[PDB]
């Protein structure tokens, strides 16, 4: 369906709304819902907690399952599995910790794997205890990105730093 409703338009196919992920994928039934993941698909706070609880586990079951037979991912890498109740797919993208000293350098890299579907729902990778510079990642985003980007941010402080700093 992807009727995403109450989003500040940034660019061309960049969009921005103070938001919780969870309630908006409930309300638009997005075709993709990207998940903040780490490397071993452990689910337990943040975005990827949120997402996990709202499928009653499902997703981590069915990611411990993945895990099981082809290992961890990568940082800057993705992968492609079920929505659940959520979305058609939930796409479970890694960006850099830099708070536990991985490379920024890798924020293009987690950002790139958005160009794969025509239109998701996504919150800012890197951002909160992982440590990024808020501002940097939603620049990476813009300039990386081509397909359509809806950027749920769930904190209106920082959605209002975001806005203020984009329209300079
Ligand atoms: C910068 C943050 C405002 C942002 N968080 C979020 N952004 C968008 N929708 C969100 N829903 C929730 C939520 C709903 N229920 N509960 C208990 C929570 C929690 N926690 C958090 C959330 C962010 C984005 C990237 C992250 C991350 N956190 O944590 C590390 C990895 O990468």
């Amino acid at each position: 369906v992807n009727s995403f409703s109450g989003y500040l338009k940034l660019t061309d196919n960049v969009y921005i709304k103070n938001a919780d992920i969870v309630e908006e994928a409930k309300k638009v039934k997005p075709t993709v819902v990207v998940n903040a993941a780490n490397v071993y698909l452990k689910h337990g706070g943040g975005v990827a907690g949120a997402l996990n609880k709202a499928t009653n586990n499902a997703m981590q079951v069915e990611s411990d399952d993945y895990i099981a037979t082809n290992g961890p991912l990568k940082v800057g890498g993705s992968c492609v599995l079920s929505g659940h109740n959520l979305a058609k797919h939930c796409l479970h993208v890694v960006g850099p910790n830099v708070n536990k000293g991985e490379d920024i350098q890798l924020l293009k890299s987690a950002y790139e794997n958005f160009n794969q579907h025509e239109v998701l729902l996504a919150p800012l990778l890197s951002a909160g205890i992982f440590g990024a510079d808020p501002i940097h990642s939603l620049r990476v985003c813009v300039d990386t990105v081509r397909t359509n980007v809806y950027l749920a941010v769930f904190d209106k402080n920082l959605y209002d730093k975001l806005v203020s700093s984009f329209l300079e």
